[PDB]
């Protein structure tokens, strides 16, 4: 997170870190036994850190749970990143307590302007690299569809929207994607992509979960 502030130990109770022996992607636990991130963060053997603030020291808040099955979505495409989501099952549930907590699916598309909360273990600086150990936080409104697909002309699709700063300073980065953007209590945004971070009329590109409501709660129930 570039230009964001430090949340505060376990103040987004919701966030995880994937970590493959170090952390790599952000994702949201939506209830005790499911995650879901972004499919562009796939790989095997990932373990889901459940309760983490400093992500380099242990504070005695975490826990630590091995994924058992990991599922891309079906139209997943990396070339365009069109549908980058995935769901990841964990082998035993997570302890639900004040510090590990489910966010809520939508129930409905928010609307451009609606205030929104972005967190991740990301890179901090817009010009090279800094990355941080506690968790990150910013809040930055959704974008008018327009805006973003001016902003990226040929590349968002109607699973995509961008939220954020066209006068840039504040945005996501590399090492927050997967994780939460959620606005009015309800996970409406996976990090995803975009061009740097924090530039001007560059802001971040996130999943529109709303879109995968029915995909999401069909896939755990089989699953
Ligand atoms: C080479 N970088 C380019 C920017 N990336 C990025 C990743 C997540 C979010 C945003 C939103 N600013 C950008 C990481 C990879
Ligand atoms: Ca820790
Ligand atoms: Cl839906």
């Amino acid at each position: 997170i570039v230009g964001g502030y430090t949340c505060g130990a376990n103040t987004v109770p919701y966030q995880v870190s994937l970590n493959s022996g170090y952390h790599f992607c952000g994702g949201s636990l939506i209830n005790s036994q499911w995650v879901v991130s972004a499919a562009h963060c796939y790989k095997s053997g990932i373990q889901v850190r459940l309760g983490e603030d400093n992500i380099n020291v242990v504070e005695g808040n975490e826990q630590f749970i091995s994924a058992s099955k990991s599922i891309v979505h079906p139209s997943y495409n990396s070339n365009t990143l069109n549908n980058d989501i995935m769901l990841i099952k964990l082998k035993s549930a997570a302890s639900l307590n004040s510090r590990v907590a489910s966010i809520s699916l939508p129930t409905s598309c928010a609307s451009a302007g609606t205030q929104c909360l972005i967190s991740g273990w990301g890179n901090t600086k817009s010009s090279g690299t800094s990355y941080p150990d506690v968790l990150k936080c910013l809040k930055a409104p959704i974008l008018s569809d327009s805006s973003c697909k001016s902003a990226y002309p040929g590349q968002i699709t109607s699973n995509m929207f961008c939220a954020g700063y066209l006068e840039g300073g504040k945005d996501s980065c590399q090492g927050d994607s997967g994780g939460p953007v959620v606005c009015s209590g309800k996970l409406q945004g996976i990090v995803s992509w975009g061009s740097g971070c924090a530039q001007k009329n560059k802001p971040g590109v996130y999943t529109k979960v709303c879109n995968y409501v029915s995909w999401i709660k069909q896939t755990i129930a089989s699953n």
